[PDB]
């Protein structure tokens, strides 16, 4: 199933303090991703942690459960993106310690405003999508924080789907560095 | 197999006796009929009385609108009744009838609420799909208020939940004007 | 039960008194109805004016467009009458009778939105179907510019998402040019 | 649900003008209906033009073939009319009207591709299948050189992937001839 | 949603009015019976006038096919055959049946034999006799197409091992129909 | 997909660190576990404190109650942390922890509302169900009254509907104590 | 269940020879696993040589490319095997093995073609989706012309349909370099 | 599920011990997998130590089956081949393609050989380039069954244009396998 | 859920004492397990007697004819025993132990039957299906005399349908040897 190297590489991932948040984002993810981060940071709170994102999105709450925990933590956090960061995807890529976000030169990164639905009475229509604006305003100003782009340059780029080439998510404030091999 | 009665159906009997009959959900078919059936029997007489029969559990909103524009669009008085139940855009169309000729049977019953929906897509195309069902709510609770003289405060306290009425409380509140069990 | 009339079912009585009720979901059987119609009155009378009933959600476009196409062509001065609603495609034919005969019912709705599709296939097929919805978005546009007069940049704003109007409102953009509750 | 005019249905009215609709999806079914319609309006006149309107998606090709075997069989010009849409097997029957009287409404969308198929069992009736269909591609290329007085080059070249155009850019293809906002 | 003509028939009764019977769409017993009673009815209007068979088939069951074939044979009209479109499995058959230099297709039909396929299950002996039973059939088919197309047995056992498709001029020089028709007489 | 740890799972090494995870929807195995593992560190320890992470949507109402009157049972201080959101029974649990130490990250939601249920059968049946869930209306709001320190008319008032918080909004209203963007 | 051989299941023993299984369809799951391998054996030696052994009919397109910026990244010859067959997103990573170290079994079958996917929603949102089509096209294209010394125009003809190869035929195009029946 | 023998194995584990590798079953790419783990492993325990094959199967995915003959024919051990109940499609393959002179089945197998079916959908082109593939492959395949069974192509394309079953014996005869084997040496 | 005891599972401990379990459908997974161990447990002894339990309903015939032929190969007695039921398949693997050591427990039924299959497509390869199993009806008719030492027609008269017998209408047959109440 998995391979065991010498004890199972994803545990063996877990020692160099390489998290993987790759698949799509649930409360499962958000679970398993904490709970080694928190590990980490109790065997040391200094040496940086390595986060491979390779992620369809996923969860909004679940994602901002990771995100809240990034910046809790007193470690560097260094995140790669591998394959394909989109949705909150995106969001965790941006959200790692400045100068330390990185990209593999194939990957793609897109940003978009988030979806939901309400369903029932006017009255919990009129509740449901008060939440879907603050939650629309807080992911922007999330992504503004991280980029120090404008909320306005934010509210046009994320209207629609907004894909990215690593050097565009550079540009743009997504990421630092973008690596074709080893420094 | 609808009965045959002397050379008509007895439904057809029934609109040549100047009745229209709103029973079951409300939908565009439903009103592409009774629009029809509406604006006919007012261009064999636009003074003689028309009658409705309700019983409808509701529908789409939309379809009892155009129902309810065409009521106000015709000259003639329309009496309304309210068999077994009127509910939702049921009870809506009951109280559009003409004032003084809104009538219910001894044991229907009435219910209005709010409108319901739902809204799916991007949060830019939830406000918008937001924005329209309060709007609905605005203009549905505008109409009640209109046939029941009663106050807009008292429209939304009422209608913000599911408010079943008797026939005699319906008359109290405005929907309609007369419970009768046997003909004057 | 469609009833029967005094020798009529409702709905040829209709057709009698030169009304084509366009009513419900548009497709092709209903374009191919509708149609019929339209010539049937026109070769009673290429003059006599034509009214027709709108209460529909919109539907198939290039069915839409046939109506269209056929109350141009045909001589008649034709009345248009929303009751209800009249969305999508349905607003468009309300918006495409003859000037200054375009009318509504007091609480109906009109709503206008670019179109929507789907594309599925080899990058290639993707290319060409998407070429093929966005012409169709340019068509429509033209369509609506043409008998709202309104600027093509107008247009293009106002459809980019959906708008829901009134009939007052539907008045002002161009959509209809009368609003009526009685006789 | 089909309207009665005077006495008959909408339909019928319309065969009397000579018009047949080729509208919605092509199968053996309305091959029947058209073909019979066809050979119907041949014994009323050989002469007298015949109009066929076309909205149509496309559908089984053999079913296709067999209306256009039966254009060409009958004696009358055949008057050929595009409204909303005319892709895969209805262009081809719209291009086969005869030459000058082949029309379409100014917002329709017309639309020319190879043929597609499917193929299942052991290899050697998948070869068999494969070459089935070649052949047909074969046939339905030259028709629509045919009547588009195109070059096979230049349908083979048009005719691998899906190509749409409008009204006016398949009066230059050649597959009508006339674009037409309102009657002469 | 058939019109109306002319007193007044649907189109395909004032189509059987022209002697014209069409056997389009599948075959299925309910095809059989209908025709049938078509084909009964014209030889009583008439038993000499010829009868005329719209073909454009793709097959179906083989006992309805065989039971309009018996009926086409029985009658004493000449039954002309017409190809519109396809004629696939039993439908080429039926087309074959046409009396002889009166079988007729329009030029862009195809028509393809086969031999027939089946099923069995259950048990051994049942899977025998329904084995046996197929053996038979695809010999009773062979026999008529080459009775109709006047072809050996060997040509047929070659030609229908797999499925063989034919233009029209094909299905002539082979047998199955006489003549191809682009634009009437 | 559990990882190991130097050796225990993560989520054992969790309970190392006197650390409960109420994690997901809340049924009645979950309630188990928390149960067990509350019990388990009061056991290995009557004083030192113990964390819960909840990260709920809610889940069975008595499920929820079963670990509520565990934490009040038990003698330990009990440390609680919304991580990503805490509704329904989660903010219930969020508020029960020891006053001065209920916690949440800077990003979470919060939700509370009034129960929902169902009722089917005889009309003695759907009384005999219904006054139940008004019971529970009343427990619940009873409880959520207790730790808020909100009047039991604010509670009623703010629950009858969803009433969605920001974790400042819930520290306000009594539900949490401290907002923690980085540690002290 | 995968057999024990020494204490290893066979697949960890295959890890300890330096080879790395790309079997099956490659989605983000299969890429995780690849990727902590090849990781893995560059820090036993980012010297001794990797073989990816390679019978896959391809996957999701992102996921590949995870795996192929892995390969290009890492320091270590990466030999590349075909097994069976190598389409799709196979041959990418087939063709990306080090230069004279791409092989191929004498049966293997090799596939190339253009990406697929779908669009959904508003015109809008076409547009979108259909240049993010584009752009992948472009980019596999640029991939395969870099490791099969190919020019661009040959790539677009040789990929505009499904091309399928031998192992000679994909040596001369420039996806593997050494067919092999046996060991030298 | 599996029981446990003997420094404690599963009885599988102890098979592999034993130089015996069982492709039993369909054959899919998680079969071709374990299957060439297993030959690689056992070439690198003793890259001449005779490897011995179970074959059970009804035959499977072709891709998947020529990924196991190519590593048969890859490492340097004899492949004793055994044909146990059954092998047919690609199993009969395998079957054949053991070290010559090491072929064997037991008394009641059966074997079957059949040329390769498929499926083709969409545009014309596609189908095309589908069918050739399809085409191509019957003809790699027969190339292999005559490599191994000594038979001419014409054989070879007579014998599996339809399903051809055999008897050990036959199998002998035709030259997919060498030795049938009615109890131990 | 299978018990341990020393310190195993229980099946390996039966696999301890010499005894294979032929319980359930036989399909070629069984045939695979059933097989492996009878191989091995010739490999400790090739003398030792061997016990099969069968409490079977039969499967597919060529995983049954695998054990068949595997049984005859080892040199070992094998001691068969009927518990439950025995039937089809089962009922050979019985009857096929070694003669004298065929057994059955008092309440088992044991039932012999013709094989069942099935054929689709064309004609052609409905006959060759025809004949794969009348040769399979041949084969087991023959293995059945050979063991029961009963005549081939016999066995082709109790085998048309489906015969069930008892423990000692089997002993009688030439199915089993033994049958048993008590140890003796
Ligand atoms: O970090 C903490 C935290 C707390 C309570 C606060 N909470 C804040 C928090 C909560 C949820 C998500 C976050 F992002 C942050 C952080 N407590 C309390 C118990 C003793 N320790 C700790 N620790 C060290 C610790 C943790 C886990 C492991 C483990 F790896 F063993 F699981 C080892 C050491
Ligand atoms: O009874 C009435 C009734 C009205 C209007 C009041 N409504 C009250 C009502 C409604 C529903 C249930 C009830 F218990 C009572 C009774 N009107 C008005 C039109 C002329 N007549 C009538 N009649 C006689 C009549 C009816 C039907 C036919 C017909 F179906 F045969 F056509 C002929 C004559
Ligand atoms: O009422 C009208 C109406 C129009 C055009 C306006 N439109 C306004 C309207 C539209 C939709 C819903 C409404 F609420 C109001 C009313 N026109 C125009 C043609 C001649 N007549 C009419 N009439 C009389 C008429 C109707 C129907 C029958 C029939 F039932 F017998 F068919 C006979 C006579
Ligand atoms: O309008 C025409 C048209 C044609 C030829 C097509 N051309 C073009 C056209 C325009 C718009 C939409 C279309 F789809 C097609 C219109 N032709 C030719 C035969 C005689 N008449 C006509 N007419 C009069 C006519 C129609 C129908 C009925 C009936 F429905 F009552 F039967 C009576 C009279
Ligand atoms: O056109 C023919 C045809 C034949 C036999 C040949 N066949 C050839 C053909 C051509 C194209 C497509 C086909 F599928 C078949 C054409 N025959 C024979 C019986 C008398 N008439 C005719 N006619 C006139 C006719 C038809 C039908 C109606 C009716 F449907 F209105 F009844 C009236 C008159
Ligand atoms: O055979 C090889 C092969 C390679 C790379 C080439 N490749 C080509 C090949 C041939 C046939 C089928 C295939 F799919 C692939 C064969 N390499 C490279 C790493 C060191 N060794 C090897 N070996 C020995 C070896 C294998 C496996 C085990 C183990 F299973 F025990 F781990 C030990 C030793
Ligand atoms: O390669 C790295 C890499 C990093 C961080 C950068 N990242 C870049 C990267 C990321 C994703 C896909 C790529 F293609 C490339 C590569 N770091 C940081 C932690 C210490 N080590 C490493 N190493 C050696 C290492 C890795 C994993 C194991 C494991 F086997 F334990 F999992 C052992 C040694
Ligand atoms: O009872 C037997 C029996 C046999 C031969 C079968 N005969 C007949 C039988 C009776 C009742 C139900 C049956 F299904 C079968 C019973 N044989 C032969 C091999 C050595 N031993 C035995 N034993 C002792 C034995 C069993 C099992 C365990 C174990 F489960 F612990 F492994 C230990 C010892
Ligand atoms: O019986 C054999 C057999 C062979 C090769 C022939 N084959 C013929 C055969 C007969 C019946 C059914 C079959 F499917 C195959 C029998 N070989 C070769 C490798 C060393 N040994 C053996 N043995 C002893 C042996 C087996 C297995 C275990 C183990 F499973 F416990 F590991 C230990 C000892
Ligand atoms: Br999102
Ligand atoms: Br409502
Ligand atoms: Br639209
Ligand atoms: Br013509
Ligand atoms: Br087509
Ligand atoms: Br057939
Ligand atoms: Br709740
Ligand atoms: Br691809
Ligand atoms: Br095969
Ligand atoms: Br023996
Ligand atoms: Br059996």
């Amino acid at each position: 199933l998995i391979p065991i190297v010498v004890y199972d590489i994803y545990s063996r991932l877990l020692r160099e303090r390489i998290v993987c948040v790759m698949g799509p984002i649930d409360d499962s993810v958000a679970s398993l991703v904490i709970a080694q981060l928190l590990f980490l940071q109790s065997e040391s709170n200094k040496k940086p942690i390595h986060m491979y994102i390779n992620s369809p999105g996923g969860v909004v709450t679940a994602g901002l459960a990771i995100y809240d925990t990034m910046q809790y933590i007193l470690n560097p956090i260094c995140t790669w993106c591998v394959g394909q960061a989109a949705s909150m995807g995106s969001l965790l890529l941006a959200a790692g310690t400045p100068g330390m976000r990185h990209s593999l030169p194939n990957s793609r990164i897109m940003i978009h405003q988030p979806s939901g639905g309400a369903r029932g009475q006017a009255t919990d229509i009129a509740i449901q999508a008060e939440e879907i604006m603050k939650l629309k305003k807080q992911l922007y100003n999330i992504y503004a924080k991280h980029t120090k782009q404008s909320l306005q340059v934010i509210e046009s780029a994320m209207e629609r789907d907004r894909y990215m080439s690593p050097m565009e998510a550079q540009e743009f404030g997504i990421l630092d560095k973008v690596l074709v091999h080893p420094p």
